[PDB]
């Protein structure tokens, strides 16, 4: 239809030993970017869809980026998504996340981990669907 954008909720936090992972919501649409930037598109039957999500250092000292922990996108087959960084950069400064990022993440710090796949429609839109954090919790947004 007319409808560019398709939201699920989720707004819960995942528990970690290094890091508390919170992970707002999924959506589906039709592109990414700004109108100043350039907007982006994904190919014919597909859809880009956006988990956006945060990771909080909850040790007492700087952890590594690097072991920020593992937010996927997974199907009802278990095919586990790859995000696309150049979507998801365009996303970031669609939503004025501009900022190189730092190696470590301070005690209490929080960093963005928005990740951004290109998907089959049709695919998509018919199946169940699942955001899964470091291997260890599996949430159903769909
Ligand atoms: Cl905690």
């Amino acid at each position: 239809s007319k409808i560019k954008e398709k939201e699920y909720a989720v707004n819960k936090d995942f528990h970690t030993p290094k890091f508390d992972v919170t992970v707002k919501r999924v959506v589906e649409r039709d592109k990414v970017g700004k109108e100043s930037i350039g907007f982006q598109k994904p190919e014919d039957g597909h859809v880009f869809i956006v988990v956006e999500a945060e990771g909080k250092n909850i040790t007492s000292e700087p952890m590594k980026l690097a072991f920020l922990p593992s937010v996927d996108l997974v199907d009802e087959n278990d095919n586990a998504y790859q995000s696309d960084v150049w979507a998801a950069s365009s996303y970031d400064v669609e939503k004025g996340e501009t900022s190189s990022i730092t190696k470590e993440l301070k005690p209490g710090e929080v960093k963005r981990q928005n990740k951004v796949y290109v998907i089959n429609k049709e695919k998509f839109d018919t199946g169940k669907w699942y955001v899964v954090v470091n291997n260890e919790y599996k949430e159903q947004i769909k």
